[PDB]
DNA sequence: CGGCTTACG
DNA sequence: CGTA
DNA sequence: GCCG
């Protein structure tokens, strides 16, 4: 089994979701510590679980498997023992885990920001709505909208959104394209949001694509919350929050929607795919193993200042001596 | 031992 | 910092 | 926490 998640397919279904579960809550509790490189390990160990054929049932199978090493293994011996981890448990039960778990959880907050509210004896929602001085705009439309965006989005609502940011996308700029991206592009049937990529056949025309399609969408009453101020000026990115119709009512919805010119489009398809740990990965390896710098924007070659010109994803794949995985193999 | 994705808002 |  |  290689080191590398870009090395291996890892699919929607698996076989040892208890086993990945239990190390992503401890991943997830050293990124609350503030220990990003225990996180990854524990996250990159939880994803060479996922990507075995076959349930892990004894200790010996996570010989010659990467990133398992005497703390990972412990922790499946426990589960495979006793069916729970302590260390796990008291995680999943302490004030801290379940508090950063709940702050962390709302748009516009991070580690460090829930960090710091914790200290101050911030424990619920209802205390951060007490204290509206501590919050950023950002962060107050993340909790004004919290019930709903706690809410899975479902296939159902990608394609109403589709429909509507495919209409604004028109409107904005003829013969431009939109492209669903993120976890629905691999498959997944849940998310907590929906993300879209914008392009153009013609490079150069879809610049100052995004304020005009923002202001169709507001235009149609879709817009709850949006992070750029338009009638620098210009942006490329927006994580807004939609005013999605539903039957005789509204639900918000996180809308994630990206502008790219053709000549970026598979370096951008690739980029907002994911998943998040595919990416960090695949970067990875670009950099360390091939000597490349890989972002959504292209592929660099820092001796020969040259950029790789790529015309699809299985093209960037190739160049980087990588086996294609298409999107629904994409979920390290 | 040092590294751990790499951008934009 | 936050977003992905 | 694990790898290079
Ligand atoms: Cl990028
Ligand atoms: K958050």
């Amino acid at each position: 089994m290689p080191a590398y998640a870009c090395q291996r397919p890892t699919p929607l279904t698996h076989h040892n979701t208890g086993l990945s579960e239990a190390l992503e809550i401890l991943a997830e509790a050293a990124g609350f510590e503030g220990s990003e490189g225990r996180l990854l390990t524990f996250c990159r160990a939880a994803s060479v679980l996922k990507a075995l054929p076959s349930p892990v049932t004894t200790l010996s199978q996570l010989q010659g498997l990467p990133h398992f090493g005497e703390h990972s293994s412990r922790v499946v011996q426990e589960l495979l023992e006793h069916g729970v981890c302590e260390e796990v448990e008291r995680v999943r039960r302490s004030e801290r885990y379940q508090t950063m778990k709940l702050f962390t959880q709302i748009f516009g907050v991070g580690v460090k920001t829930a960090d710091r509210w914790y200290r101050e004896g911030l424990r619920t929602l209802d205390d951060l709505r007490e204290q509206p001085q501590k919050l950023t705009q950002q962060q107050k439309a993340g909790l004004q909208h919290h019930q709903d965006l706690s809410t899975p989005v479902l296939r159902s609502d990608v394609d109403a959104l589709q429909q509507v940011v495919e209409e604004a996308v028109g409107q904005a700029l003829p013969g431009a394209t939109v492209t669903l991206t993120g976890g629905f592009r691999r498959g997944k049937l849940q998310g907590h949001d929906v993300d879209f990529l914008i392009t153009h056949p013609k490079e150069g025309q879809e610049a100052g694509l995004l304020p005009r399609v923002m202001c169709r969408l507001q235009d149609q009453g879709l817009i709850l919350y949006h992070q750029h101020q338009h009638s620098m000026d210009a942006f490329e990115r927006s994580f807004c929050i939609f005013r999605l119709p539903q039957p005789g009512s509204w639900k918000a919805v996180r809308v994630d929607l990206v502008v790219a010119p053709v000549s970026q489009f598979p370096f951008a398809l690739l980029g907002w795919t994911g998943s998040k740990l595919f990416q960090r990965e695949l970067r990875r390896f670009s950099r360390k193993e091939k000597g490349l710098w890989l972002n959504s924007h292209g592929l660099f070659d820092p001796e020969q200042k040259t950029f790789f010109q790529a015309a699809s994803e299985e093209d960037i794949f190739r160049h980087l001596g990588l086996e294609y995985l298409p999107p629904e193999q994409r979920n390290a």
